[PDB]
């Protein structure tokens, strides 16, 4: 097992304790760049394909991958499948370390800016919308670069078919497979795990998405797919109770509603907010439970809603500043 050292840490440490008595922000640290299954991939190519809008793609060279979206995935799969020396253009949110000098195609946080894209002269796009406008999508298809279109289940239960289906874009099926199975194998793995540190009540939590000290504000809902992350800890997700499909704003009634035990966030999110000092000047976030104990559960930002390949490592890492 690549998380066999961790998983022993976590079995040999302490779990009696109450972790309803943590207080304070726990902040988990950036896991680094994917293993990749392979030193010597070789695409086979070309691949034809019908993409998730329907479009019907030729995959001839993958040398120039812009491979963009809104959590971190695909820049972070294409890299496990052995193509991290393709990628030429990233979002923001693809923070691993591998492409940090990686030329940025986005602006104002996640608007995709065609000069910036073509610029690049890029081979491949993979991308979804998550982000947008779907019009510079459009263009970039329309200027000769074979996009294609995702559309990934973004489920734990899911995380080796997102996988399958890029590999299958790029044409290095054996390596989508063993990265799969690989990725699969530490997800169950870190679950069964999750599920002895879990206390017999769950813990009630959200995903709150800070960008800045204004109206960026988020509770995070269905679409975003961090019930799957905060089911994946062993919590309730508070967002789901309530019905949000999308996001809502995290004013005083929505937070007193909601009242979790736990601020699920990103790292920088909420350093762009203030810091914890910051989090707790916001109306009604001091009245919750969490913010009656500071408690926040802080997640490197390109990795929190990523799932993907390193989804077990998050999954023990974040337990284990849960309820250790
Ligand atoms: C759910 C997954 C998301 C992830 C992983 C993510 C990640 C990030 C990251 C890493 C940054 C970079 C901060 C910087 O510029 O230094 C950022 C900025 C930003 N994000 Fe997001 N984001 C997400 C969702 C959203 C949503 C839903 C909105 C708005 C509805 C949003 C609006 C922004 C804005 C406005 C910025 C710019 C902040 C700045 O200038 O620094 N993001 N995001």
């Amino acid at each position: 097992s690549s998380n066999g050292d961790l998983i022993e840490e976590i079995q040999a440490s302490s779990t009696s304790t109450d972790p309803r008595t943590f207080t304070g922000l726990s902040i988990v640290e950036d896991i680094g760049d994917v293993v990749p299954v392979t030193d010597n991939a070789s695409p086979a190519l070309p691949v034809s394909l019908t993409d998730a809008d329907g479009n019907d793609v030729v995959v001839e060279d993958v040398s120039r991958i812009l491979p963009l979206d809104l959590y971190g995935t695909y820049s972070k799969t294409i890299a496990g499948l052995g193509l991290v020396d393709n990628i030429v253009g990233r979002t923001v949110s693809s923070t691993e370390p591998a492409l940090a000098d990686t030329e940025v195609v986005t602006t104002g946080g996640h608007t995709l800016n065609a000069e910036a894209i073509l610029n690049l002269h890029p081979t491949l796009v993979i991308i979804d919308h998550s982000i947008g406008p779907r019009e510079v999508i459009d263009q970039i298809r329309a200027a000769g670069v074979a996009t294609v279109i995702m559309s990934p289940q973004r489920s734990i239960a899911s995380i080796g078919d997102d996988i399958r289906d890029i590999a299958s874009v790029v044409g290095l099926p054996e390596e989508g497979e063993k990265l799969a199975e690989r990725s699969v194998a530490e997800v169950e793995e870190a679950s069964t795990v999750v599920d002895e540190l879990t206390p017999e009540d769950p813990l009630k939590m959200v995903f709150l998405y800070a960008a800045g000290t204004g109206g960026v504000f988020f509770i995070l809902g269905d679409a975003y797919g961090g019930r799957d992350l905060i089911e994946g800890l062993g919590g309730v997700d508070m967002a789901a109770e309530k019905g949000i499909m999308d996001l809502a704003p995290a004013n005083a009634e929505a937070l007193a509603e909601l009242n979790p035990d736990v601020f699920v966030m990103m790292s920088e999110g909420l350093v762009s907010t203030g810091g914890i000092d910051g989090l707790m000047e916001r109306p009604g976030i001091a009245q919750t439970t969490a913010g009656q104990n500071q408690r926040v559960l802080a997640l490197p930002d390109g990795q929190s809603l990523a799932f993907g390949a390193q989804t077990g490592e998050l999954l023990l890492r974040a337990s284990r500043e849960l309820y250790v």
